[PDB]
């Protein structure tokens, strides 16, 4: 029920031809269709004045904000679900868990468990609201080929759900390059129209972007392309309130650091760092998150997935 | 009491039809209606000569400057309120605080606390004049979705005010694109007609402008659009004397820098830089401000908001 | 004593009605009334032949040049006062200072100190001729709202003058748009009739002109309007010999530059560039000035105003 469909903005100014171009353009709702600047709609082989009428009409009949106090907004935030991670110590750290209708991503070294957390979340989101993760199908865009359904099965056994049913409600595709990476998101937006989603794990979203192209010159272009990809996610984030989790790679300071420069920085509504401890033990620390201060946690990696310190 | 309303410029040349177009055009006062060039009024389906009469009539009965010495002006500046930041060290830096009827904005890296300062100011402005921040409702245009009423509650507890009352006097809306960004300002101007305002925090005003469009070609257009947005703010700044605070993003030099190019530069009646120090500690330094020289400060981020170096 | 009044051109052809229109037209002298071509006077609801008689009469009794050698003119240039800047290094650069009965303007980046220099000059012009700046009241048209009387007080303390008296002899108004910008100049011309003036700082004269209107189309109009504004200044420059200083904004080359195209180019009787150096230090360099070739200078910004390199 979360969004209002495109076929709803059919007041008296949605003809066949009019709405024959908006869907194909990549608009499968009224929200993301309003959210768009005159700039957007005009660049899609429409008529200047015809397209302008389309905007104003929909906008009046979509609640396009206009200083709606703060008390009312405060209540809005109380209704937002927070997904459980499976570790009590990790849950405590997030004062509940991973926020929806936001951007939340972790980076660390290889072996640290960023890929791990994603698999665990893919299952934990397939539960009753009362048991943390609220009902809603999970989508996984992997870029590393590090998807392992077997890992999901072990998590399903811990939480005592039918593996086969859980795997029906997690959806997968592999993005293989930058242009594909962006392109895949348009398919994503269509997917969440038909059925209610809760979760995105985009495995290594930004990690592809380093091998992708350039290096040090015509990187301007990379930052532009990433920023464009990232704004789309955020569009997708407020439109439906699906929870965006991105995986990140790191680079040494050489004079230990989340890659992609700053563009990813300003995007992040919540940041996390992983590093390896002794044996199976691992450390998560918050980096940048508006809500709660910087804090550390012990947790471990069990055969059941991401759990508390077995010791 | 700060402005004179549109229905005041009703001497003998404000008919129904005459004043039926000025409001809808985006004029909710006599100040901003005078401040306008013949250019402005003429571009709004009015009559050349009819509109010209409207200008001259209002202008004579609005004190449209004309070399009113400097001693008189000096006294005017003594009457301007300076908002407190909550950190004594930070307050000292601004020889009182954030000037009203101006443009004051900070930029830094992610995690630095630009968003932080905004939330803190949103509360500090809801106080008696004697306790720094003068009485007058706060308006928050966010673009990042980094608004957290919870953060405001912690600040309210420190200063011992009713959270619920404070949240009634802070107003919120999210701008989602360039055209929306500008559009939202027209609603803003109407808002401050009905009730007395003190504060604007526009979170990431300029930060939206990078993902917004183009890059390196047809950027001319971006600068034009930003400059237009920025002049409107300034219009709003002298008209009512509401205090404008803008958040900014940064870009690496690649051969560390406030984005949007120079257009934002000339706008700024006061500039600030934030960077991260060791632990919870942070550094603010002044950049460009006509009044006081370049100086540095230690401050920290407490659970109460932006405070002094706990140490 | 600098000009001859309008009521002086009352030989035998200045009636009530005749001189009832020239003042209101914007003529408060014989100089600017003579400099005007037939075109001017005829466009102000006068009689063709009546207005023609008005021209010829005044012209005969105003010394309207007529190829007056070179040697005599050379002596005229020796009598022109040159205002001090307060920095010995900066003074040396101008072989004395800012020429009067001319157009002298600086541009640079934000933070560079163009606004700074203006404030400093506003005080330095309130002195005995022997101490640089010659006696005569200062007028400041600001467009940015970057006027700070406090800055003038610090300068007054250095030069040991009564702040209150100095502020009585600096006059201020804010121009808020193009039409206002031009309009304000007519009030200016009247101001200098009653009392002897020395100085104009027009803060950001041209800087308003970019946000003002258009962009890339119907810019021909901007050029026309600026050129008209600029010619008026020059009229004001030869008429009274009041010293015109204009502030300018800059634009990136995008393939660092004084804004407003070429029209400002030909106007400039002397040009200056500012850029930031290390710490409080700044560099001024001459651009285009007929008199002395291109040279560079170190100077600094002290709490006393614009001074020499403290080091
Ligand atoms: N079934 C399992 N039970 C317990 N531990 C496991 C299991 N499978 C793998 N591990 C270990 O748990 C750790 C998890 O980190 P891992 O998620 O593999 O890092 P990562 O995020 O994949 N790095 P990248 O390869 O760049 O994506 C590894 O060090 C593995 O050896
Ligand atoms: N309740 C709290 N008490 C103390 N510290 C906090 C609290 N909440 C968050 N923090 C931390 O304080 C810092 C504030 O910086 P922050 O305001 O989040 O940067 P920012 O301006 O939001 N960057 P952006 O995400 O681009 O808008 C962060 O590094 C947080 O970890
Ligand atoms: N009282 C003071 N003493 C010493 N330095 C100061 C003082 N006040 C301001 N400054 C600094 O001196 C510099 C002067 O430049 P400034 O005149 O502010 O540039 P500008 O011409 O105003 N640019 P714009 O904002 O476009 O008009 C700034 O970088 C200030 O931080």
């Amino acid at each position: 029920f979360g969004p209002q469909p495109i076929s709803r903005l059919e007041q008296c100014g949605i003809n066949a031809n009019d709405v024959k171009k908006l869907e194909e353009a990549g608009f499968h709702t009224v929200e993301a269709v309003a959210y768009a600047p005159k700039k957007e709609l005009i660049n899609i082989k429409g008529i200047s004045e015809a397209k302008a009428d389309k905007i104003l009409a929909e906008a009046a009949k979509l609640v396009p904000m206009g200083f709606t106090t703060a008390t009312e907004f405060h209540q809005r935030r109380s209704e937002i679900i927070q997904i459980t991670t499976g570790s009590k110590e990790l849950d405590k750290l997030l004062q509940g868990g991973i926020e929806t209708g936001s951007i939340t991503e972790m980076f660390g070294e290889f072996r640290t468990g960023k890929t791990q957390i994603c698999h665990t979340l893919a299952v934990t989101c397939q539960l009753p609201i009362d048991r943390g993760g609220g009902e809603g199908k999970a989508m996984y865009i992997d870029t590393e080929g590090t998807f392992r359904p077997e890992r999901l099965l072990a998590v399903a056994e811990r939480y005592g759900l039918s593996g086969s049913d859980v795997l029906d409600n997690v959806a997968y595709a592999r993005a293989f390059n930058t242009d594909h990476q962006t392109q895949l998101l348009y398919q994503a937006s269509a997917m969440m129209v038909e059925s209610r989603y809760a979760l995105l794990i985009v495995d290594s979203a930004t990690a592809l972007y380093r091998t992708d192209y350039s290096g040090r010159g015509e990187l301007s272009a990379r930052q532009m392309h990433l920023a464009r990809f990232l704004r789309m996610l955020l569009r997708l984030a407020d439109e439906f309130g699906v929870a965006v989790v991105i995986t990140n790679q790191v680079v040494a300071q050489v004079d230990k650091k989340p890659i992609g420069g700053n563009i990813i920085a300003h995007a992040s509504t919540t940041r996390l760092y992983l590093r390896k401890g002794r044996g199976e033990t691992r450390i998560c620390k918050i980096y940048d998150s508006p809500c709660l201060p910087e804090a550390e946690a012990m947790f471990a990696i069990n055969a059941d997935g991401v759990g508390d310190a077995k010791d």
